[PDB]
């Protein structure tokens, strides 16, 4: 399987202005979708798996289920825990082969986030895979990170990259999202790590481009995916309710999300960047 | 994996009065609909990959799923290849480490039927799988098979499970089917193996219990477990088009697909029949 | 395959009185010999990978040849790491999915021990497998631990079992050891952990079975297998040096190891205690 | 794992005038000094796990023993199961994922050979690996095949490689055998396949070079092998009959075995030929 480092990926991305997708995964049709977006744009890329399909397909099997769907894959490929609260979990995904964890310590004590997310960075370290920690708390579309807060964890915690507080949610916008441009600026010069932008879902392009060059190295996209996918099914099922073959309405759902991902890998710059990891 | 030959799981079934449910499986919540449903029956179960889902998915990644999400079951599974119309992909399942493969020799002539699904049956003999070939043509809902011709190639091929053309098809039914139960009553008489009944989907539940007290002892289900799933996910997404969480749309068509499952199981009269195997 | 956590085990054992042996493996017919001794004796095992095998054969290679041979095995089986002085090495085991570790800081400062193990502890407590630790040095055949610097360290590290100097050596021995009996009783009534005996290989029966009833609930042996081991092949190759049939040569060494296996299972008073897991 | 098909490598063998070493495994030490003779030498190899290794340790056991040691392995291995009898006993290599295997029916009846022999290919053409029968048996040191018979046999069974009698016998040579070289060139105009030289420990290096150059693509290698580990670890036990370091006594086995591979790798023009592929 051609698995890398998650750090390995983000430091290239970081050190040459493109960005890593990270691209959260739910089933065997949305694995598909992006694993042969990545492919076909021979681009490096980052498989997230998060709380939410934790919660209903369970850890190792998703595990399991990306590594049975790599057999014709030759672009780097990234697992990656995506949203953990638990020491434990992340143990867990370290023990399962994954290539990058988040350890999410955002809604404890600055001094309890750093002191876990610390244990779980030594841990990585040891391993060669990618840790991420978060300092200011993201939440959903329903407090922009100091410099000083983050260059503190930062410091601390020896993450390789950081999720910061910068103007976006989670969710499909309400409003419009304007990012805190000058504040990555900072960042850049005094925190020197690439950043991580959650809530990548319906960022304006031009924004996330603008925030590249400012040092975002991963941008996660999740909701606009599953969006694409359901987007994909709804138009079989609406057009033929009784279409029953999965392959026809599954795989439609499949395609769409297909489409998105390469459009969200070219924005990105992380096309062609394959070649980059041969050698 | 509490994974056991066909061959045992069928010989029992047959020897009690009951049949096997084989599911075909497509996904990852489509194996998981039909496992939740056997754990919580207690009941043993064939999954079926067949001729679409290796077209979309591939077989060995099939396999491998199936694989990973086995972690909490405990009833008797047994891993089956339907319609394989080729050697290759038969003795492809059997590397992939199948409990079952059914070569479909249907479309050839009565002397090359045999002599591949011979020459199959011999490596699932060696091997300690399941065999089932199929006599006579069974098409899609859009010749009953004689008893010499299922004697001739039952003895001939040494099949552990025979399926024959005994008025079903596959697909939704566009006229209500009626089997051939004099038909079959004969060959539990001459052929004395356990049958295999196509294109289960859509035949009234009278006529499976009937048919399963003449010797069918597998039952194959595709079509109405797809169509319970397609319903499923059709329920939630006609009600609210924006719900993009998949694990609420396509959990909805897990649920109601094992519903379904459970349903069948019952119908079959295998729930209860996994303490059989224990000991 | 009947994988079983390092701590699940040794607690067994320190709670009923008996110690469950760390056989320490080295190539195929070494586990072979290991793990047909702990089947015909229904006994429960840890099958210790440690530094020498580590730079031999290799910490995964060895961990995937156990899981080869573990096919026809029904008893508790703990694959452990021994003597690991390494966070890195430590972190490896647990990815390839040990059910105990051994970080020894016992040549660190006391500081920097608690400060490395404590580390390990979290990460095994967080994935269900064992971890031991060390305080006090054990060399070689060729400093008793304090009760109260084996508390301080038992509680900041939060090991699950504990190696302490109590009089043993690894390696064969010159003179007979004589254990601290006294200080092990201590220890258990403070401590109120495991603890494990290192240098296990040619300790007196009579000292090894106190030592067991005053809470040594790991008993580690290396050097006396390989002793039966290389005792066997050499029968052979003395008697028949053009004897090239690795399986009457190597298979003999088995078979010598294997009854020292037994040997040491019964000693220990783990037989039968596969029935309690 | 860079594993490749046995018809892969020896019909690449047969086309250049070289043979495949076909190297008998029996232990981890054993199947080290294979690979680390083939990585070193840039050479494609084939591992045999023939009859005794079997009953020692076991079919699947060995071939996830091979798969645990091939880690920093970059050159072309295919795994062969050897001297199979048994139709049951090589489809189990072939559910284990061997990349070559061996249905051996000499013992049978032409007809009875022919016909599982030509089931055994059916099935490895099928799955992408190599085959190989035996026509004329072929018995142990303590009759040649016919152009026609080899041809008959064959053609009905569709083999990749074929075995045939021709002047070797399995074991240590009593007397200096003499290969039959014109009855081989016969074949490669004839039978146009890859020929198995059973019997490959102790023949003189001159008749092996000839024979490859005739057409044999595949020479078995096992009790040389063997003596070469028994001498390495003889060594050692007879110097220092107290050395219990197994990574010394297997270790010098595993060297002088290795050495011993090397030289039959550049034998049979083998080395450097991992390029191809
Ligand atoms: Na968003
Ligand atoms: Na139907
Ligand atoms: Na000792
Ligand atoms: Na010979
Ligand atoms: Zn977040
Ligand atoms: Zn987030
Ligand atoms: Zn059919
Ligand atoms: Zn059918
Ligand atoms: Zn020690
Ligand atoms: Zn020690
Ligand atoms: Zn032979
Ligand atoms: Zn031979």
């Amino acid at each position: 399987m051609s698995y890398v480092s998650g750090n390995t990926l983000i430091q290239h991305a970081w050190q040459h202005g493109y960005a890593i997708g990270a691209f959260s995964v739910h089933n065997a049709e949305t694995i598909r979708a992006i694993l042969l977006a990545a492919e076909q744009e021979q681009a490096p890329v980052m498989l997230q798996i998060g709380q939410k399909v934790i919660s209903v397909m369970g850890l190792k099997p998703m595990k399991e289920m990306i590594d049975a769907f790599m057999h014709d894959i030759t672009v780097p490929v990234c697992i990656h825990l995506d949203h953990s609260r638990s020491f434990e979990q992340t143990m867990e995904a370290v023990q399962a082969g994954f290539q990058s964890v988040m350890f999410d310590g955002s809604h404890l004590s600055f001094d309890e986030n750093v002191r876990i997310t610390r244990a779980v960075a030594d841990v990585a370290h040891a391993l060669n895979l990618g840790v991420e920690g978060e300092i200011g708390k993201i939440g959903g579309t329903e407090l922009i990170t100091s410099c000083a807060e983050a260059l503190k964890f930062s410091e601390l915690t020896t993450v390789d990259y950081l999720a910061v507080s910068i103007g976006t949610a989670h969710g499909m916008y309400k409003q419009e999202p304007k990012l805190a441009f000058e504040r990555l600026q900072e960042m850049r010069e005094i925190v020197k790590k690439p950043i991580v932008l959650h809530g990548g879902s319906g960022v304006p392009d031009e924004q996330i481009r603008r925030a590249i060059t400012l040092g975002v190295a991963k941008v996660n996209v999740d909701t606009e995916l599953r969006q694409a996918f359901t987007q994909g099914v709804s138009e079989v099922l609406a057009a033929s309710p009784d279409e029953y073959v999965l392959a026809v309405s599954l795989g439609r759902g499949r395609d769409v999300m297909q489409q998105k991902v390469i459009e969200k890998i070219r924005l990105f710059g992380s096309q062609g960047q394959a070649a980059a990891f041969a050698g």
